[PDB]
C-alpha cells in the first residue's frame, strides 16, 4: 500500500539540450493537452494508495504522467522529441493496459489521445 517514488524530473547526469521540436512539444502539445477538461487526472502520477488499487503498480512498471512529462520538458530533462513522445506514449498504453475498454478513465485518455496525435502530426522539421 505505498506508491513508488515519481519518475525522475532532473538528473545532472543525462545529457539535455533544447529543441526547436522539444519547445514545440511543451509549448503546443503539452499546453494543449493540460488544459483538457479531461486532462486533471493525468496531470500527477496515478496514486494507486488513494484510488485503493492494490494492483496497478503490479500491472504498471513504467509509470508515467502529463505531470512529469510537463516538468521534464520546463526543466530541459530530454535531450530529444523522441524521449518526450515516448513518454506519452507510455502514458496512453499504460491507461490502456490496467483500465477495462468501457471504463470512464479509458474514454477520456481516448480524448487526450486523438488530441495528442493531432498536434504531433504538425511536429516541426529540426532546425
Ligand atoms: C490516469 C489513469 N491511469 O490508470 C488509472 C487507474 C488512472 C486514473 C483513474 C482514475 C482517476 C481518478 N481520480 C479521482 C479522484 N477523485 C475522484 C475520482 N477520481 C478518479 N476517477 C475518475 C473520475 C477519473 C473516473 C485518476 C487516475
Amino acid at each position: 500500500s505505498m506508491n513508488p517514488p515519481p519518475p525522475e524530473t532532473s538528473n545532472p547526469n543525462k545529457p539535455k539540450r533544447q529543441t526547436n521540436q522539444l519547445q514545440y512539444l511543451l509549448r503546443v502539445v503539452l499546453k494543449t493537452l493540460w488544459k483538457h477538461q479531461f486532462a486533471w487526472p493525468f496531470q500527477q502520477p496515478v496514486d494507486a494508495v488513494k484510488l485503493n488499487l492494490p494492483d496497478y503498480y503490479k500491472i504498471i512498471k513504467t509509470p508515467m504522467d502529463m505531470g512529469t512529462i510537463k516538468k521534464r520538458l520546463e526543466n530541459n530533462y530530454y535531450w530529444n522529441a523522441q524521449e518526450c513522445i515516448q513518454d506519452f506514449n507510455t502514458m496512453f498504453t499504460n491507461c490502456y493496459i490496467y483500465n477495462k475498454p468501457g471504463d470512464d478513465i479509458v474514454l477520456m485518455a481516448e480524448a487526450l489521445e486523438k488530441l495528442f496525435l493531432q498536434k504531433i502530426n504538425e511536429l516541426p522539421t529540426e532546425e
